[PDB]
């Protein structure tokens, strides 16, 4: 029948790619997706959509929206019969979740830099208002502090490439210069790198970066991103499918975790490979001088 | 009070930003929004999404998906009375379509590079199976031949960054070196930029790149992107606004054309052949100075 | 005797200085001041401060707190029975208040920049949750639109020096380089100045700045800041006296505007930036180049 | 419940930041703060302030004011039945005190100037009526003389910037030119910086300056200041936290010494030409760049 989705209200790549995916599995099964957008931020925001969908004679809610444990439980209580699958909650909460692995995404990342030798790492998290955002953060710690490393810089962006740009800009001007950054999403990485680059730094060779999501543009960032990929095509499938087993089968309740993996691209290198430029920056000042004279 | 939206399934940036704008205005004017995603298969798929929208008892429709005139005429028909505003057809198409000036954006893109002094212009458009991606291509022509120049090479991506990277690497790896490329959208320009930088070509100073759209991430594209900005918020207000009025008859029929703008950033410079410029030489220095800060 | 003061518990200097002057004038009169502090919320945070206060059996109340018109009416009523004088509200309110003229402050700042020939002016607003900041920006405008000028920058800070830095820096990175900025307080002005300076620009010559408070430090900011002086001492004496007479039966009640002025210092100059930049730029780059390499 | 505070009615940066950090913690605990202000006077103004807080019927007392020998002891004596916790006396004080390490603070500052290679050190001490001002100067000396160094000159300011400025201008027009100055507070270090800059000297490269406190603004002073950070956020919490213990019943007595650090920023460097300075040079290339930029 009709599967309803509650999602962003902001055009973020990860939430969009998962919708595109849900809508994609629905086709191969002859099912109809009817999407509802959740008013910017909140609890009573998801509720209105869950009312809106249950209303549109749907048969299964895929809550593609961030809710802290109490809220999630407070929203599945709203979807009455219409079974629900929470795609963004904690894998500890009492609903039918289907979360991506944060113990591993964080471990795989925290682990890559370290084996490369990095000990001066910085953390760039998404709004801590977001559960997944938070969990991603706790993981960062758990593992850095379990590999004997306490982060030199810990910031909070809002998923945007520009808050990723801004945040690294401010961090490097506060004086903190990590050899590696652990970023909570792929767009703040576009930004952290625009930040890193326009400082004289070389992403990888000077300041490394590992994103999270491996969203579509990522392979094409102008130093392609080493990321923690979260297969949204597989997520969309796995979910449409478990959703149907809630109503049209036996709700084998609990939470399922999808795997995650490190996509080694071109933004991570061992620290202090170092080129800082001695008579070299002089060399350059000198080359622009003659151009500067050629000017006037 | 229920805008029904037929939107693409493709997870491209521009259309999701438009959806966020249409829904923001939903929230503001008291109305509701229900989305039905069109798989990329013409009106056949579009009109079915129209049926499902029309089945949830939507007040009116916003069909935001590329309809080929004659397809547009048909999607419309299947919106049985219910008012339909078209966000992606031809202004030259006899239906109710609000459309960004395909004539302005292509003039500004061309006019920008001619004034900088480029004569060797390469064109990279989206999939010719799109009126916007045909109306854009025709547009680069009117003004290239007008300002007396024919495109040295022209390719076709699919709106994604990978297609930009590849087409440009092909043109580039085929012997063709343009000084400025006029790219259809912003995601694809992300990739032009990468094919440019991986061939030892500095985007901007060697091969300038002009995008189109100005999708939220564009300003953090490392060399921030110069682009034809198309305001998607304005689409969110004019469409929702007009949809509600439309829905209540009021003879404001046919196409309405919207403003465009050149958001100039760091990807367009005077060609490989000038000097550098007081503009390009000031930037060169400040990154050198910034390195001199850390240097010693 | 006892005059209870309800104040901002965030340590911004301007309000510290008013509480200080109330302590100063209550001392002259043989009176005691008791400061209750307000959490960062709205009216219920100021209201409870009134109850914390009222309870101490105070005879008058001075609300040194940004109330949003209607909320001033609410606190005015919570702390009734006892005479209440509001110091950070709008002159439009049906309460006893003592505000500093915003029309002047905003004109004086907008006019000194104009007589000097500034055309590209930027605006640094305080958090618009503040009725004061909210009012400073309106005039920046009223006098700028009445002088043929439109701001080419409109940013908001939270009053700290660091938010002043981030916003001036963000704007210069966005590409906007105004000849003068009209800042809303001296702290953001310090940061704006620290921003302009680390960009290679000159406070005064390349970018003038006009703060707004004439806080104690302003005299010693690197380029001694030219500000709109708000005399918190005259404010502390008049507010105390007016409360002690309201304490009695002496009305003369409603809204009362204290004057304000423009303290010329060093940050203001004309945009007569000597455009000289002779072929001397090259030779001078040259020396800096040798200079750079000498220590490496 | 209620904690009364006897603070300085002079509006200084740090004392205002503690009173805030006291409010913050008092908040988290369900404690209600009432502030009384102390006009500078011996044990006198403080005894009457104590009385006002006793009249207000408070649970405990936090005395945040510069109390001398038997001043602290008399003010304690008048604090009948309410426990008094002092924030500004000495160690060698038989009262419940809690202040930052002056042995550590002055040691780190000094030995930071001695590791960079200076020997010509200046002192801009605070007003000698403050116990900590005189403790801070004791420490400048103790460690100055243990590193075989002896200050070339020393000054007394009154904690404001205008005084640092004058005390610093005075010594500079007296022939005494130090390679570094150790200053009692950042507000005082601000004017010393104005003083140095105006005498044609480059703060940091000519006269390194080390403040003490790290009040909010410092991170944004022109050359951002190197300071002995004193965390008022902990003084505020430990004070309120301990204050209630002493009256809860867990009699936790005597003085407690909170740790301190040095925040290295941009006002300290080594003194020299075979230094030629990296930030000095860098500030110059961006000034040059911002001069080439306007070459059109």
């Amino acid at each position: 029948l009709l599967i309803g989705v509650a999602t962003s209200s902001l055009a973020l790549h990860a939430p969009s790619q998962i919708v595109a995916a849900i809508k994609s599995r629905a086709d191969q099964l002859g099912a109809s997706v009817v999407v509802s957008m959740v008013e910017r931020s909140g609890v009573e925001a998801c509720k209105t959509a869950v009312h809106n969908l249950l209303a549109q004679r749907v048969s299964g809610l895929i809550i593609n929206y961030p809710l802290d444990d109490q809220d999630a439980i407070a929203v599945e209580a709203a979807c009455t019969n219409v079974p629900a699958l929470f795609l963004d909650v904690s894998d500890q909460t009492p609903i039918n979740s289907i979360i991506f692995s944060h113990e591993d995404g964080t471990r795989l990342g925290v682990e890559h830099l370290v084996a490369l030798g990095h000990q001066q790492i910085a953390l760039l998290a998404g709004p801590l208002s977001s559960v997944s955002a938070r969990l991603r953060l706790a993981g960062w710690h758990k593992y850095l502090t379990r590999n004997q490393i306490q982060p030199i810089a810990e910031r909070e962006g809002d998923w945007s490439a520009m808050s990723g740009f801004q945040q690294t800009m401010q961090m490097l001007n506060e004086g903190i210069v990590p050899t590696a950054m652990l970023v909570a999403n792929d767009q703040m990485a576009l930004g952290a790198m625009r930040a890193i680059t326009e400082s004289g730094l070389r992403v990888g060779a000077d300041i490394s970066v590992v994103g999270y999501d491996d969203t579509e543009d990522s392979s094409c960032y102008i130093p392609p991103l080493t990321t923690i990929k979260q297969d949204f095509r597989l997520l969309g499938q796995t979910s449409v499918d478990r959703l149907l087993q809630l109503s049209q089968g036996q709700a084998v309740k609990g939470n399922q975790l999808l795997p995650v993996s490190l996509v080694k691209r071109k933004t991570t290198l061992a620290p202090n490979t170092q080129t800082a430029s001695p008579r070299a920056l002089a060399d350059s000042l000198m080359q622009l001088a003659r151009q500067v004279s050629r000017l006037e």
